[PDB]
């Protein structure tokens, strides 16, 4: 809609208060005009019809419990946009400031979130396995990163290339979590998963095998479930990425960590410059070595650590 940019206030899924950019025109809408061609948040009204209605509010105050997932979807999409702009010089997901759209209150008791080719979509959860999924910044950044991948490398959602597609979204979801810097960790979905059980998460990057995911290529899932294990075999790449950043010894191979910022730069370059729709794990290793080489020199510690990290997870 056309109107006047302003700032409202609300409370997110976890009960925290935040300021959100809104637009005023009779109602106040969840439309942030300060970022690219805009961030837009929609109410799907417990249906599966998308996008639903642009979120309208009478008083620019968003403290109702119905409001909470909208507040967080809108706010964390802004943070994710800011991460890509400030850290990687990328304007929105397509690199030309495409408008970012999210719908919340999708369906009834829906325990997931996704990018559907055109926008983000967030379920409310069933209240015991998940609370509303937009409450996790790693989840929001994970979904938006799928749009980035789709506009760059185009990794197909199947088999090894799909596992890479998933790992990239976990990796940047985590980097965005650290960027916003409120209790960042190397776990995925911990803020919105199983409100009744503390200390757990959906997936772990530091130790994928904690939830039964492979942490070595020898343990890869070779069956047909989950599109050939795109959410399972991503553990192998997530572990490699954790080692590149933080360091450690894994299956007897020692890796000197080079830190989060270099991890991000190396993987963003691999993604946007060297990966293709059918890239496999061995091709990712090559893309990542070449990226680190480009950025830091063939005889750097950075290149050395990328090699040891992929050796440690058994990717040659
Ligand atoms: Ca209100
Ligand atoms: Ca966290
Ligand atoms: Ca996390
Ligand atoms: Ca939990
Ligand atoms: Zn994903």
């Amino acid at each position: 809609i056309t109107g006047t940019s302003t700032v409202g206030v609300g409370r997110g899924v976890l009960g925290d208060q935040k300021n959100i950019n809104t637009t005023y025109s009779t109602y106040y809408y969840l439309q942030d005009n300060t970022r690219g061609n805009g961030i837009f948040t929609y109410d799907a009204k417990y249906r599966t019809t998308l996008p639903g209605s642009l979120w309208a509010d009478a008083d620019n105050q968003f403290f109702a419990s119905y409001d909470a997932p909208a507040v967080d979807a809108h706010y964390y999409a802004g943070v994710t946009y800011d991460y890509y702009k400030n850290v990687h010089n990328r304007l929105s997901y397509d690199g030309n400031n495409a408008a970012i759209r999210s719908s919340v209150h999708y369906s009834q008791g829906y325990n997931n979130a996704f990018w559907n080719g055109s926008q983000m979509v967030y379920g409310d959860g069933d209240g015991q396995t998940f609370i509303p999924l937009s409450g996790g910044i790693d989840v929001v950044a994970h979904e938006l990163t799928h749009a980035v991948t789709d506009y760059t490398a185009g990794l197909i959602y199947q088999n090894e290339s799909g596992a890479i597609n998933e790992a990239i979204s976990d990796i940047f979801g985590t980097l965005v979590e650290f960027y916003a810097n409120k209790n960042p960790d190397w776990e995925i979905g911990e803020d919105v998963y199983t409100p009744g059980i503390s200390g757990d998460s959906l997936r772990s990057m530091s130790d994928p095998a904690k939830y039964g995911d492979p942490d070595h290529y020898s343990k890869r899932y070779t069956g047909t479930q989950d599109n050939g294990g795109v959410h399972i075999n991503s553990g192998i790449i997530n572990k490699a990425a954790y080692l590149i950043s933080q360091g450690g010894t894994h299956y007897g191979v020692s890796v000197v960590g080079i830190g989060r910022d270099k991890l991000g730069k190396i993987f963003y370059r691999a993604l946007t410059q060297y990966l293709t729709p059918t890239s496999n794990f061995s091709q990712l290793r090559a893309a990542a070595v070449q990226s680190a080489t480009d950025l830091y020199g063939s005889t750097s510690q950075e290149v050395a650590s990328v090699k040891q990290a992929f050796d440690a997870v058994g990717v040659k």
